[PDB]
């Protein structure tokens, strides 16, 4: 999975990260004091996992209880959909904390931190999507889930320009603020909320995360095109590995284009009945992806647009092309467990790898 | 268009080829006499140019008098493709002899040969297609034009195998011979000949030909297989560039492939209405796949699957993907002329880099 030249240039790496939100100093106070109470024993590599999982299992309930983003939920969902955002980033912090003293760093905890943080924010914005009950507001549902996809990408993707992670001011800890508050205003007034009308502007109260959300993605894209354009690190305004600026964009605009035009020649209404899975799906495939590029950074190699990840998407493009000879719902099943299938084959390979390399323990 | 290195193994390169035939002595002696009078000062680029034309302008006239190939044409154009075949001939053996003696010989030299034999052998299977009249059996005739170029793309991909042309009894002569004689019977027969159904069996007299070539098909593939498998030069049995034994095998079949996909589902009856269109584009997408292996062993430097000439077939299927928007017949004409021009760049820069390194005056 890895070559010997770029294990080797794996090594000798030193993470760095700068910036700083608005609620940053609370929440920081509040992180060192829970550390404080931690045990000394126990990994970091188990912490992010556990809190991954309890993220993963919470959204994956609440998904089971409302297929298609429309019907209600009881109280009990939307609880342990807070609760267990909350315990994620408590854990992301504390781990961090963790990892930094008693000299367990390692370059697989970025990678680890990274990968996690892809599939819990995949998670949140189906949890997102399924709490508002945004399948009243058929236009703007393909775009929520896919531009928070897209943004997790070129996040990573201006890192790759640059050698230093930079933190703005709407940054993560905000959206799981806003997430977690919404979470529990809908459980206390229930799921009829957003269905109470303002009086004035004849709009619904769904508008008023929406416009916002739109408003937060302006101002990152913006941060984000500036990296990608006046940001340069190597021999000159190139990626730190040399190769072309706007190679990475070929693949998101790949994943999301090849989406879109399944999307939109469904002829059964593909996506909007069955909404969930194809994000799940289409979350995989771009949850390997932005790996890629997180190893590609990591180390200072370059990447390619051939992948072993384009099988599921492949088969509904070429069932799409001949007519219909299979119905397209055991198609998108068989997607999306390939996908799954890959992605964990993956991630175990290279988590193997460096343990056996590093002779790490990873989980100790 | 060539690497140094790779142009820099393309000198010291020794052309070698064993074989015989049957009709090889009397029409080899009767070349040996036309040599002796031949012009010292005539150089074999302009000779194999010259013969290449005049066989691609007859069988243009041809086909252009016999669109779809099923109606029927004067004397005048049957007569003008047996003396151009005849003619071809004459001056490949010619060139060849000529070239061999007077110190002419260059590595470009043969590159001229193989792609002139190329596009030979496309406008020669047109031309036999468009005289016999076989448009009353649609179901072969795609199998004939399809399987010539497929059978002169193998002869290439077993010589890049090994390192010799090994040259069987039902080589090019006879195949030429035989057309040549069946031009000059049907120009004075007249073209209903192939209508004069045989007393017995039930079946026309285009049955005669066909069965043959089928036959033959099988003989020369068999040859050819055999050089695929047992035959080893380099350190095991793969090619001589140390790549795999069947990556040409990927290009022809991805060429067909794509050929029969667009056929089968037309919907507008696409090939049988514009045989000639049809075949022309993918013949020259193929003749440039074919002199690309043919550079390729010259020298000893690897292939890709990643060219400028699907440009053609990937409008025609992205146009059928979705629906219509574009008739399919305009479409066709673009991939022809896009195809068409980019074999002659590719063609010309190829002979002007050699030309200028080399210092030969290609045509002097
Ligand atoms: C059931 C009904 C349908 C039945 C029909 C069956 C069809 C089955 C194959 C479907 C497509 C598979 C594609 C595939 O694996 O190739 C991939 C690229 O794929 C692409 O580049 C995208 C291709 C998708 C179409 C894009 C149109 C715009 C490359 O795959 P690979 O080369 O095998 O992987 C090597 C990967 N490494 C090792 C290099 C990392
Ligand atoms: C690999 C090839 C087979 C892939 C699965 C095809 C299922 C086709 C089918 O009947 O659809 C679903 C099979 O249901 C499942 O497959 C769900 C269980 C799998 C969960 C992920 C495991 C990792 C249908 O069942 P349901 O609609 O899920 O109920
Ligand atoms: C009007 C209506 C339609 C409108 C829609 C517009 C569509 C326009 C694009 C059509 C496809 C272009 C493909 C292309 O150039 O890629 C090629 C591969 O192409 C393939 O590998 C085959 C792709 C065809 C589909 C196969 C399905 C099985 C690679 O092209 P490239 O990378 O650009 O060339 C670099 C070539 N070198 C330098 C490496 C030599
Ligand atoms: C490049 C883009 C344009 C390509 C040509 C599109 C023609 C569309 C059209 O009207 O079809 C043909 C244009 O006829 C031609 O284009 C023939 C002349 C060109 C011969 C090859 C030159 C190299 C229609 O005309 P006709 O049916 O050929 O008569
Ligand atoms: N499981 C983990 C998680 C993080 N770490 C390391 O600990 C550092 C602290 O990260 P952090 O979570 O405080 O930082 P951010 O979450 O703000 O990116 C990471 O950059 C990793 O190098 C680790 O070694 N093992
Ligand atoms: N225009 C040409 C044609 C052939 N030649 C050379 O002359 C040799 C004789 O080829 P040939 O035509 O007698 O052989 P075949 O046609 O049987 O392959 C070729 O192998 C080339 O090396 C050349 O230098 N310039
Ligand atoms: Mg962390
Ligand atoms: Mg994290
Ligand atoms: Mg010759
Ligand atoms: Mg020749």
């Amino acid at each position: 999975p890895l070559s010997a030249q770029q294990l080797k240039k794996l090594e000798e790496h030193k993470y760095s990260a700068s910036g700083r939100s608005l609620v940053e100093p609370p929440m920081q106070v509040y992180w060192n004091w829970l550390v404080e109470k931690v045990p000394l024993w126990l990994a970091p590599n188990t912490i992010t996992m556990v809190g991954l999982l309890l993220n993963v299992l919470s959204t994956l309930i609440l998904v089971c209880y409302c297929p298609t983003a429309t019907e209600g939920a009881p109280f009990w969902t939307y609880l342990l959909c807070a609760i267990g955002l909350f315990v994620y980033q408590s854990l992301d912090a504390i781990d961090g904390k963790q990892a930094r003293r008693t000299n367990s760093s390692s370059p697989l905890g970025e990678m680890f931190d990274h990968g996690c943080d892809s599939i819990s924010i995949v998670f949140v914005n189906l949890g997102t999507i399924a709490a508002v009950r945004l399948g009243t507001l058929p236009g703007w549902m393909f775009y929520c889930c896919f531009v928070g996809m897209f943004m997790f990408y070129c996040a990573q993707w201006q890192t790759y320009v640059c050698g230093t992670l930079k933190f703005g001011i709407i940054d993560v800890t905000e959206l799981q603020i806003s997430v977690t508050v919404m979470f529990l205003m809908t459980a206390v007034c229930g799921p009829e909320l957003w269905d109470y009308e303002i009086p004035f502007t004849g709009l619904p109260m769904k508008t008023i995360p929406l416009l916002g959300i739109i408003g937060g993605t302006v101002y990152s894209c913006s941060n984000y095109f500036r990296v990608i354009l006046s940001g340069g690190v190597g021999k000159n305004g190139s990626t730190v590995a040399g190769t072309s600026v706007l190679s990475p964009g070929l693949h998101i605009g790949l994943v999301l284009l090849l989406a879109l035009m399944i999307y939109k020649k469904s002829t059964t209404n593909l996506f909007l009945q069955n909404p969930c899975l194809y994000t799940l799906a289409f979350g995989f495939v771009s949850a390997k992806i932005t790996i890629k590029l997180v190893i590609a950074h990591m180390t200072k190699s370059e990447i390619s647009l051939q992948d072993t990840a384009f099988i599921g998407p492949g088969l509904l493009f070429f069932n799409q092309y001949f007519n219909s000879f299979i119905d397209e719902y055991i198609v998108l099943w068989i997607a999306m467990v390939i996908s799954f299938a890959d992605l964990l084959r993956y991630c175990i390979s290279v988590c193997l790898q460096i343990a056996t390399h590093l002779r790490i323990s990873v989980f100790r």
